This record gives C-alpha cells, sequence and structure tokens, in this order.
C-alpha cells in the first residue's frame, strides 16, 4: 500500500530532503526537513528572511500551548521556540492524523537555509536526545502510539534538484535490488551503529576499529557529509591523496573550502578510490560492507564562474563528535530504520550510483572477529 509514498521527497543538493506536511485545523502546508540525526519536530512560526511561509498558531483551532520554552543546538545552527501540540498529517504518507508536539520556532541562528524550500524539521531519532528532555515524545513515537502504523520507516535518498522516498510504516520492495543487510542499532538515541572495518580501494586502513566509532557512529539523513573522527579523517585523506596523486589539488579542497573543476564530461573518476564501510552484522562474527563511489563523496556544486565545467566539493570532513554517515553515504542505498527490531538495513537502491567500471554495493556475509571491541565506551 506504499506506492502513495514513493517519490514523496524533494530537495536541493546539499540542502536537505523534505517531505510535505500539514499542521493545524485547518491544515497549514509546510515543507519539512527529514532528519534522522535529531529528535524534535519544529517549524518556523514567525517571519524570517528565508521563510516563504510559516506556522501560524493563532489560525489553528486545534493548537494547544504547552507553556514551556525549548532550544535545540545542531552542529552549527540553532533555534529556540515555544512548545505546544497540534494535529499533523502527511499528505503523501499514511492516511492518519496525530496530535504531536510542535516546537514553534520564534528565533534562529544559521538554521534556515536561503532557497532550501523547507520551513521546519522532523527529527526521527529517539526521545533520549529530544530537547528539553526525553519526556517530549518525538513525532514518530506519537505516530506509532496513536495509529496502527508499524514502527519502522525507510529512506531512499537519490542524488544528481534531488528526490527520494520516505516509506512510513514499512518496506517497499520495488525500491531496491539484491538483499537487505542489517546492522544493530547499538543504542536508542541517535541511530547509532558500529563500524568494524574500513577499506579504501580494497586496502584496509589498519586502525584500531575503536577509532572508527570514537565516540559514536550514527546514520544521519540531516547531514550532507561523511564526517570522520580526526585520526580516521587524516588516514582516509592521506590514502585518498595517494590514489589521486596524478593530479594536484589545492590544500583547501581537502578541507572542503575550495572546489575543483574539470572540463564538462572529463571528471577523472577513476583516480579517486572507492570506500568500503564494514558494519556489524546480525549474527556472531558476521559483518557486511557498503561501498561508496567518488561520485558520492565528490558532491556536485553549481559553477561559480562563467565556465561550463563540472565542479565538485569534497564531502568528507573532520568531526569531533564521532562518525556521521550522512546523505552522501545514504544516497544510492535504500536504508531501513527498523525500530521495532532495533536494526538498520541497507540495500542497493533503484536510484543507485552508476560508474562504467565500478558500482556502489552492499555485500555479505563477511566474517569479522572481535566486533564487540569496536564499540567505544
Ligand atoms: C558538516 O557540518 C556542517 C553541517 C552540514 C549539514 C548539516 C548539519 C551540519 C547539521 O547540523 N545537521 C543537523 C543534524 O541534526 C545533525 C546535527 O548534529 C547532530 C545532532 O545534534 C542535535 C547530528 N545530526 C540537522 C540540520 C540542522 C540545520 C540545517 C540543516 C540540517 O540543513 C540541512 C542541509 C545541510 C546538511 N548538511
Amino acid at each position: 500500500s506504499f506506492v502513495e509514498m514513493v517519490d514523496n521527497l524533494r530537495g536541493k543538493s546539499g540542502q536537505g530532503y523534505y517531505v510535505e506536511m500539514t499542521v493545524g485545523s485547518p491544515p497549514q502546508t509546510l515543507n519539512i526537513l527529514v532528519d534522522t540525526g535529531s529528535s524534535n519536530f519544529a517549524v518556523g512560526a514567525a517571519p524570517h528572511p528565508f521563510l516563504h511561509r510559516y506556522y501560524q498558531r493563532q489560525l489553528s483551532s486545534t493548537y494547544r500551548d504547552l507553556r514551556k520554552g525549548v532550544y535545540v543546538p545542531y552542529t552549527q545552527g540553532k533555534w529556540e521556540g515555544e512548545l505546544g501540540t497540534d494535529l499533523v498529517s502527511i499528505p503523501h504518507g499514511p492516511n492518519v492524523t496525530v496530535r504531536a508536539n510542535i516546537a514553534a520556532i520564534t528565533e534562529s541562528d544559521k538554521f534556515f537555509i536561503n532557497g532550501s524550500n523547507w520551513e521546519g524539521i522532523l527529527g526521527l531519532a529517539y526521545a533520549e536526545i529530544a530537547r528539553p528532555d526525553d519526556s517530549l515524545e518525538p513525532f514518530f513515537d506519537s505516530l506509532v502510539k496513536q495509529t496502527h502504523v508499524p514502527n519502522l520507516f525507510s529512506l531512499q535518498l537519490c542524488g544528481a534538484s534531488v528526490g527520494g522516498s520516505m516509506i512510513i510504516g514499512g518496506i517497499d520492495h520495488s525500491l531496491y535490488t539484491g538483499s537487505l543487510w542489517y546492522t544493530p542499532i547499538r543504542r536508542e538515541w541517535y541511530y547509532e551503529v558500529i563500524i568494524v572495518r574500513v577499506e579504501i580501494n580494497g586496502q584496509d586502513l589498519k586502525m584500531d576499529c575503536k577509532e572508527y566509532n570514537y565516540d559514536k557512529s550514527i546514520v544521519d539523513s540531516g547531514t550532507t557529509n561523511l564526517r570522520l573522527p580526526k585520526k580516521v579523517f587524516e588516514a582516509a585523506v592521506k590514502s585518498i591523496k595517494a590514489a589521486s596523486s596524478t593530479e594536484k589539488f589545492p590544500d583547501g579542497f581537502w578541507l572542503g573550502e575550495q572546489l575543483v573543476c574539470w572540463q564538462a564530461g572529463t571528471t577523472p573518476w577513476n583516480i579517486f578510490p572507492v570506500i568500503s564501510l564494514y558494519l556489524m552484522g546480525e549474527v556472531t562474527n558476521q559483518s557486511f560492507r557498503i561501498t561508496i563511489l567518488p561520485q558520492q563523496y565528490l558532491r556536485p556544486v553549481e559553477d561559480v564562474a562563467t565556465s561550463q565545467d563540472d565542479c565538485y566539493k569534497f564531502a568528507i570532513s573532520q568531526s569531533s563528535t564521532g562518525t556521521v554517515m550522512g546523505a552522501v553515504i545514504m544516497e544510492g542505498f535504500y536504508v531501513v530504520f527498523d525500530r521495532a527490531r532495533k536494526r538498520i538495513g541497507f540495500a542497493v537502491s533503484a536510484c543507485h550510483v552508476h560508474d562504467e567500471f565500478r558500482t556502489a554495493a552492499v555485500e555479505g556475509p563477511f566474517v569479522t572477529l572481535d566486533m564487540e571491541d569496536c564499540g567505544y565506551n
């Protein structure tokens, strides 16, 4: 019954994927960012230079004020607002209506993005990281509690405008090929997983696998980049530099500051390596790997000059809060957030990344010893 939800996501490259939602009675329509890296449902509720519309509580007869304030800090952006509840629907989703907590955003700093076409954010992670505390029930928990929608969703994010699907309540098997491979959700707060091995062009990075998950690894549709802990980032960039040393790149390209360009249609894909992330599996001593192409971590950006060249930003960057498996990792895969069984599944997406000689993949089974040692404590 999921066909109604296929292709219910839109966005601009690097500016997030959003789904259409209605809040209030009568329904007010808003585009809402889909974010598995946070747990608050919040909407613009006051004018802002980057908002074309916003939630007007006064016009909703079903609005209820919770008389508590709230703030959520993200990596760089932040907002504060007033908590309340209201009726919410998803037009291209399940045919249900829920009373959900809504943070009405009244003030913000570097949160809304100019031209992103979304006006709010839907945090799909667990209550443990909700603000102000874990008693503010997240949207998806409300949806499951108040309806019969099964306790899972899946995200199919497609690359180069962007689109995709959020299948709410199940798995749509026409959106992927091959088998689904599942990794345990290590803890219900972020969607935390355990990376047990990293390979670049087939060569093991040969680090203590604890380094990969220091201090955690998460699956985050609300972040563009693959973000890596400092030691892992340095090892990965060194190795990526070595593979592509045929060409010289500005020192600021590797830091995400300067873009690189080539004559349109001459991007030298073959000099950049594939990256394989091995994830903890479902059975003892078993893992699986997902393989990432340079077409995923070299993100296309608009040509800032007058050239008709292809230009790219390096979409692997350094982190101090653990690994983030962001949108560039998720693009091309069908990712199943199986909350009911505490696991996350990966499969090759119908919109998977295409090279002539290489292909993004999800492969298993593999044997990996002492996977338990890879978690950080
Ligand atoms: C590389 O660093 C900078 C950076 C880049 C991007 C997103 C974030 C940060 C970000 O903050 N994402 C947020 C995501 O909840 C994270 C935040 O830090 C962690 C959670 O803490 C609560 C991990 N989950 C969600 C978010 C917020 C504001 C704007 C966004 C997304 O716009 C989406 C388009 C841009 C995506 N790219």
